């Protein structure tokens, strides 16, 4: 590598995070999922620690067969689930269905009319049509979908299904971890959005009486920063983008990490790198100074480039700049400088609920499930994520996985869960 300019590093080094200012972080969420998990502050509390009702315990075990429906982009798929015995089987029979371009292009409810009449198909050719079957949806993508189903079926009138909520997708992220590896008791996403899930101490989920086994928190850590848990760490980048939010003031953590603001941060550092004469010879594009026109997805491409530097002259070229080789350079520097950031702050995130998980169990091994287009698609995002997280947990052996298709049984698991739940609470 080259002797960086000193100027733009000095601009860029605005977004390190030593591993005290992690640990500081780390306690102040603990302090906060504390604040969620207790009845007496959690109506006040910021971030919500919701109980899920998804135990350690298998429950709703009435519920052996179900239908798990999994979206893909153009196409889904209508799984027969039974799950039977000491480890689940999952036994499965399935059918793929083409969305015609016909129910594609019309109203959502065309097209869940189109759905039911395939789910209608499958449950003749299994003759399944004597049962109410409970059904899940999984989302395997490259008005909501239970209401739209649910009048879908009403519609047709003439077999009954139950449609159950669906779970959080951190909380299916780690249900379809758990069937590939039976440690896994933590679920993240960092995606658009960013949160997590894992399995607490019945105990300290005072939401829910008993403390007998675990049940899984959905931490909705997105909200913490409220209270200014973060102040202290906030670069005039992130106030911009705050004040222009839809909500400002709330999703402080979120918008430090979350693909929904990344690419708005870079373009925001981009033009205080031009505003010092340090980038585009001073000179922005009108493109460069419109919201939202860098793409979290062109920090991602920027991060990809392979040294010679098409990716990265692609995307400012795309966005009516001319730059220079040391023009992408410097764009490259700052993406890496926002998405370390954000991975940082995850860390201390992820760090906080495993060393919590850890004294609450009083060395521990465990596997976190991880899904979500930032961890996925970025490059080195999740390499940096597990080095940082590995550093602030210390006597935790963690193992990072994602969810592989397989042949459907992970995401089966998750409707198994979702309707073993409804049944649980009586829906
Ligand atoms: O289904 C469960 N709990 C429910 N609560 C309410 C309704 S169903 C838990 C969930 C898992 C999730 C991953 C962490 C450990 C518990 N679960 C899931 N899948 C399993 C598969 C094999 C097995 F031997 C046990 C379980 C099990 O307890
Ligand atoms: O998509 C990841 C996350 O995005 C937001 O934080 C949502 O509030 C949360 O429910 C979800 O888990």
């Amino acid at each position: 590598k080259p002797m960086p300019l000193t100027l733009v590093e000095q601009i860029l080094a605005e977004f390190q995070l030593q591993e005290e200012d992690l640990k500081k972080v780390m306690r102040r969420m603990q302090k906060e999922m504390d604040r969620g998990l207790r009845l007496e502050t959690h109506e006040e509390a910021s971030v919500k620690m919701l109980p899920t009702y998804v135990r350690s315990t298998p429950e709703g075990s009435e519920v052996g067969d179900f239908l798990s429906l999994d979206l893909g982009g153009t196409n889904f798929r209508v799984m027969l689930v039974k799950v039977g015995e000491g480890q689940w089987s999952v036994k499965t029979k399935h059918q793929m269905y083409s969305i015609p371009e016909d129910a594609m292009t019309g109203t959502a409810e065309m097209l869940f009319d189109y759905i039911s009449e395939c789910i209608s198909d499958f449950l003749d050719k299994h003759q399944m049509k004597h049962k109410k079957l409970p059904l899940g949806f999984t989302f395997s993508f490259p008005n909501n979908v239970v209401g739209l189903l649910r009048d879908a079926i009403k519609r047709r009138g003439d077999f009954e299904m139950d449609v159950v909520a669906m779970v959080n997708d951190t909380v299916a992220t780690m249900i379809s971890c758990y069937y590939e590896d039976h440690q896994c008791e933590v679920g993240m996403i960092v995606g658009t959005g960013c949160n997590a899930c894992y399995m607490e101490e019945m105990q300290n989920v005072e939401l829910v009486e008993g403390d007998e086994g675990r049940m899984c928190v959905n931490t909705e850590w997105g909200a913490f920063g409220d209270s200014g848990e973060l102040d202290e760490f906030l670069l005039e980048y992130d106030r911009l983008v705050d004040e222009s939010s839809a909500n400002p003031g709330q999703q402080l953590y979120e918008k430090l990490i979350g693909g929904k603001y990344m690419g708005e941060l870079v373009r925001l550092v981009l033009l205080r790198l031009v505003d010092e004469n340090l980038l585009f010879h001073g000179e922005a594009s009108e493109q460069l100074r419109t919201r939202g026109a860098f793409e979290t997805r062109f920090v991602s491409q920027v991060e990809s480039d392979t040294g010679d530097r098409k990716q990265i002259y692609n995307i400012l070229s795309t966005l009516g700049l001319r730059p220079s080789t040391t023009d992408c350079d410097i764009v490259r520097r700052a993406c890496e400088s926002v998405s370390t950031r954000a991975a940082h702050m995850c860390s201390a995130g992820l760090a906080g609920v495993i060393n919590r998980m850890r004294e609450s169990r009083s060395v521990m091994r465990i596997t976190v499930g991880v899904d979500g287009s930032v961890y996925k698609l970025h490059p080195s995002f999740k390499e940096r994520f597990h080095a940082s997280v590995r550093r602030l947990t210390p006597s935790c052996e963690i193992t990072f996985i994602e969810s592989e298709e397989g042949s459907g049984r992970g995401a089966a698991l998750v409707s198994a869960v979702a309707c073993k739940k409804a049944c649980m609470l009586g829906q």
